[PDB]
């Protein structure tokens, strides 16, 4: 599947970063490589933290127009509830941005109990980078959407 | 309870492939030689994951008229709360589509702990197919929004 | 409170249909005798599973016009989170359906650990049918609702 | 903080009465000997149990005009999840209507996990009657409404 | 980042005084200090408890207008359930406030076990104060708004 037409955004946050950086990295790398998406055709924001998340992409939705949309946060449990309660409705808001929106909206979120499952999950240490299959998803729900 | 007029629309994530098909196929096949649907008349489309049911669902819904929809997908416990979040967001997602819409979705999704649990719902190792269920589900539901 | 105008709705699943009959025997029965309800205006409506009423029901209030609704169904837990999550969101899908339509919705779900459970509310084994209970909250919140 | 020209709306279920009584009465007491409201500008509802307080609230909200609401309930675990699934959407329902309309809706809603912590937090057995504090936070957010 | 021009809402519960003053401070201080904000130009609303938190910043935004908003309080896990349906309810609903109206809410809510974990939050015992935290996130959500 290639979409050489497609717009892609990409919206991250700033905690983690160290996790964050390979997810974004692998996720354009696919799609450039694999799937002919143009570098010039994919913006990156970037917010604070992963509840910032739902808010910058209905924002940017509502100035331009993209076929798709990948929101990566990594949130790691602590010693309060904290993780809990912003999981649970972070999730939900991106649900309910891209069902409002009828713009596809990737799950690039990773709820981990500790970084070391993040950065597996970022391809380090032995582990696959989850921000590529990120990428075919996106390419995918971006033309299927057309 | 026969549907030859019935239009069924049938969206399956691809993660888990080894469970979903058997359970497409006994969806379809119950429709068919139990309920009198006709071949012509089913739909099915394919998402990435689980996370893509509500939103292709939605996608599609806009697009054609449908009498029913079966949103199909397998989410298995990993090592983080992963599971938890999406499978609480998706369930949610697909109950908020149908509501939203006034198009009966029936869930056929499967929350489990491991791979056995799914294949053996799906009909293997002396299990009981669900999507035969399903089926008929979307059959009476379609009729009785008529 | 005798609600003889009163026009109500039962739309109750079939799952665990040993538990369900009593309780719809006892909300009927109830509602005819305690509170003069006709049967006539007692519309009774079955879906497959839980998960189907809240679209089972706002179809109907969409059709005609009723003063109140009881949904009744029952979940058991089995081997997987499939309960935990249908449970959630058939609730959460009730609670939208009366709020958004302004026709009081009467919650006649129960959510058990196992079957016994369900047969001991449905007023079996020295139990207290249950649906008693919801046959009066319907009559009352039909009436409190003119 | 007086609000002499403040009109209260005050709805409490029906279950656990010998821990609402308390409850009602601190909160009509406090606003009116604290707060200068008028015991005439206070109306009292009531419905069979939790489930209908979001329905009920949202009724009378309908049906005349009020600078603030308050919900008063008692959830007790039992042996089932029914705790659980009721509370949540309870909550949830509360917080809708009060966001919905724009009214002040004071949460009054107890979730406990046996008689005793209901008794002690209306006030009996040397514990604190936490209907006190209800009123005056009725009274506070009616002011600020205006 | 600097934001001169921009106009922030502060509203903040008042449970739990001890670890909400520190938690503004650190807020506003930030804003001013490391960001231009203008001390003329940040409104400090409070509401008696978290519950009230959601409503109270949606009575704002419709009164004035603001660039971002900061919902502050605190919850402690106490003897019942009512910190975990409060907590939900809350964060929900600050998330629905947020994508309703379109103004960035930023989340300044600590659910916790005991006091000595939102102290330390706070900044206090060795701490790093969060509320500076938010303080940044408000600002450059603002400037991403505009
Ligand atoms: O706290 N832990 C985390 C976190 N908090 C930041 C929060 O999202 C936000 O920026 C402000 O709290 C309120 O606006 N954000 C993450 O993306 N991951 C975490 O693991
Ligand atoms: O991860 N486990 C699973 C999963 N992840 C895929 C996800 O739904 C989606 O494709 C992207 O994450 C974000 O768009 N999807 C499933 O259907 N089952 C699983 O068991
Ligand atoms: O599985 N257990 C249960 C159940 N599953 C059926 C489901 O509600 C529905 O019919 C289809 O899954 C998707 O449309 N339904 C119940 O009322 N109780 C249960 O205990
Ligand atoms: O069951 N326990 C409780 C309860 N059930 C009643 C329910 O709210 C409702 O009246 C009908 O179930 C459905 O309409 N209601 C309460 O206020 N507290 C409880 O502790
Ligand atoms: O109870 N514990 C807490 C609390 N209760 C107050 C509640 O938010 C509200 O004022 C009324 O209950 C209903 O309107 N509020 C907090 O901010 N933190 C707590 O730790």
């Amino acid at each position: 599947l290639k979409g050489p037409e497609l717009r892609i955004l990409i919206v991250h946050a700033r905690y983690n970063l160290q996790a964050i950086e390979p997810l974004v990295k692998g996720a354009v790398e696919t799609m450039i490589e694999k799937h002919d998406v143009k570098l010039e055709n994919i913006d990156i924001e970037s917010v604070p933290g992963s509840w910032e998340l739902p808010q910058g992409i209905r924002a940017s939705i509502a100035r331009n127009t993209y076929d798709a949309v990948i929101g990566i946060g990594v949130l790691i449990k602590g010693s309060t509830m904290h993780f809990e309660y912003i999981s649970e409705a972070v999730v939900h808001g991106l649900m309910r941005v891209g069902l409002d929106s009828g713009v596809p909206v990737i799950l690039g979120l990773l709820t981990v109990l500790n970084e070391e499952q993040a950065l597996y999950r970022a391809g380090l240490n032995g582990g696959h980078n989850h921000g590529n299959d990120w990428g075919s998803a996106a390419v995918e729900m971006g033309l299927k959407a057309l």
